[PDB]
């Protein structure tokens, strides 16, 4: 049913992240309360080998910290200020709640929701963090998550989510294309892309009537990122792409009301 292609799936980039900093458990409520399908996790690994939610490699932009996630240990992390960046960035939606929101764990996102939300998981290359794919499989089953649809797997390494298929082939995997990549997509990419994913999440500024209609001409899902114009919500559903990630939910549940 979630993995339906009649389905138009709203997928909350980094939570409800136009609204609230991006990876915390405020931002995750904030876009279950918005009626988001899924809420979207980027995985990064401490040095003691945890998984935590962010979406880059180094603690500079969203935490008071500086230096990369792999040389930090997990205590360190959760020293840290994940929502003070926020207020700084955005003076105008500046909330005095948001100061001192915490880092979480891959482990705290799953326990605080269970199987009340979906959730969109982001993994890395192989290389990047060896084990980062076996640790998320064990943490899912642990929440007693491995309804297909409850969890997707996304990457733009292929490697990342071939292993994924071999080790869970009824997980469900998306692809994830830059904006290059998919401007010079062809048929004979995206079929091999059917072979371990349900679906192709492409940068939405490389999209056109075409290839979206190339890419659902494979049984493909359709969800292009960071689409939050309300202009560009109407032009992409009328294309025919099958949800967005967007860091406004609440604006894409109304758009997406009348297709
Ligand atoms: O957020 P970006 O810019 O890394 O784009 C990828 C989206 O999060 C979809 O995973
Ligand atoms: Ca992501
Ligand atoms: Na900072």
């Amino acid at each position: 049913n979630l993995l339906s292609p009649d389905r138009i799936l709203t997928v909350a980039h980094r939570g409800a992240s136009g609204y609230v900093p991006e990876h915390t458990i405020l931002s995750y409520e904030t876009a279950q309360k918005m009626k988001a399908d899924f809420i979207e996790l980027d995985l990064q690994m401490t040095k003691d080998g945890k998984l935590i939610v962010m979406h880059d490699e180094k603690l500079d932009r969203t935490t008071n910290g500086m230096g990369w996630v792999k040389d930090h240990t997990l205590a360190d992390i959760k020293k840290l200020d994940a929502g003070s960046w926020f207020n700084e960035a955005y003076p105008e939606k500046a909330k005095p709640q948001y100061v001192g929101l915490k880092v979480p764990t891959l482990e705290e996102v799953l326990d605080r929701f269970g199987k009340h939300a979906n959730y969109y998981i982001e993994t890395k290359s192989p290389d990047t963090y060896p084990g980062m794919e076996e640790k998320l499989i064990a943490s899912l089953q642990k929440h007693k998550l491995l309804k297909p649809g409850q969890v997707i797997i996304q990457s733009f390494s292929k490697e990342s989510l071939v292993k994924v298929h071999q080790l869970q082939p009824n997980l469900p995997t998306v692809q994830l294309l830059e904006a290059k990549q998919m401007a010079s997509m062809t048929d004979a990419a995206l079929e091999e892309i059917k072979t371990y994913a349900v679906g192709a999440g492409p940068d939405y500024k490389a999209l056109n009537q075409e290839n979206v209609r190339m890419i659902r001409s494979h049984g493909l899902l359709l969800h292009p990122y960071t689409v939050n114009n309300e202009a560009d919500m109407h032009r992409l559903l009328d294309w025919g792409v099958t949800g967005v990630f967007t860091n406004y939910p609440d604006l894409f549940h109304k758009v997406k009301k009348g297709y």
